[PDB]
């Protein structure tokens, strides 16, 4: 019947309950999470590039290194342009798909978000 939450960092009266996701205080009418009001950067497995951004399903990305690719003729350059990439469970996975080769994996290490 009792709260084993943390008191109010405001009051420390301890009349601070459980309401879903977060405590909230009926005292000086403010709500407030323990650990969540530091906050911290959560849902990032998203694929970033070496250029420190993001990538977006659909993005067009570009390899900012000389690359080169094992089992294709091609090199990829500093520039190349591959769109519409598919963002993988790990962070360090662009899937795309290249007219011609085939479908290819990238190291967000080596590629950049274009901007458009
Ligand atoms: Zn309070």
């Amino acid at each position: 019947m009792v709260s084993t939450l943390p008191p109010c960092p405001q009051c420390n009266s301890e009349y601070t309950y459980e309401d879903g996701a977060l405590l909230v205080c009926p005292e000086c009418a403010h709500e407030w999470s323990p650990n969540e009001a530091a906050t911290a950067s959560d849902d990032g497995k998203v694929i970033k590039d070496s250029v420190g951004n993001v990538l977006q399903d659909g993005d067009t990305i570009t390899v900012i290194k000389d690359l080169k690719v094992k089992g294709s003729s091609l090199v990829v350059k500093v520039g190349t342009k591959v769109k519409n990439i598919r963002l993988v469970d790990g962070d360090h996975d662009i899937d795309c798909k290249i007219d011609g080769i085939g479908a290819m994996k990238l190291k967000s290490e080596f590629v950049r978000k274009v901007g458009s």
